[PDB]
């Protein structure tokens, strides 16, 4: 699309996945494509379970996006996920985390996120994505 | 009132406490719009967010954090299905603890996960 060639093009533009979801309430969407994708949180104060450590719903919620997005196909969500949450975080501190696919078939995915903080690893896990062939989703069960 | 955890946890965004005490506890999650990440389906944050709102009550321990967790989304949850989620300490030395957490619609599983959590 022409749309997508304008330098000024919205990243969003070619995001075939979370068309409903507020960033804000997530992460900033950074790059994908080719099998990657990167997205930064920057904790607010809503995203808080105690003073000083972001509840892991937000942590899991930004890998989830990144994996989703990595793959970047329509008709598809998050089955399963095995993830480590190697340290706390706090508000203020960025969070990058950068989804690569490691497995794929036609049906299912396997994409690994590794979140970084100043280049130093806090979080890891391996998400499960399936596709499905119906919309709404719950057709498909 | 007895609760050590999540003293900053806003549940308008996340669930509703409903229960809590001898190593269990319940939360109810009713989806609304700002979680959703599709038309049709609730963003996986705010489902893990809401079992790992039960797990830490189930524990109820002060400086507790969730380490690790191993989910399965079982079926895709919808804008206003009334989640339940109830977590279970499954194994615990203090320091380190197991809880399991399942999430029912209408008494049918939609969410199962254990959670590693840590206490210091």
């Amino acid at each position: 699309a022409m749309e997508m060639n304008m330098a000024d093009a919205p990243l969003e533009e070619g995001l075939l996945v979370c068309t409903r979801l507020d960033q804000n309430l997530c992460a900033e969407l950074i790059s994908f494509g080719s099998g990657k994708a990167t997205v930064c949180l920057t904790p607010k104060e809503f995203m808080l379970a105690e003073d000083d450590v972001v509840h892991a719903g937000f942590i899991v919620g930004a890998a989830s996006f990144a994996a989703l997005c990595a793959l970047n196909k329509k008709n598809s969500l998050i089955s399963s996920m095995k993830v480590n949450l190697l340290a706390p975080i706090e508000i203020k501190q960025e969070i990058y985390f950068n989804a690569t696919i490691t497995h794929t078939s036609s049906k299912k995915s396997t994409i690994r996120v590794e979140g970084e903080f100043m280049e130093i690893k806090v979080f890891e896990g391996d998400f499960e994505i399936l596709v499905f062939e119906k919309r709404p989703f719950k057709f498909n069960f």
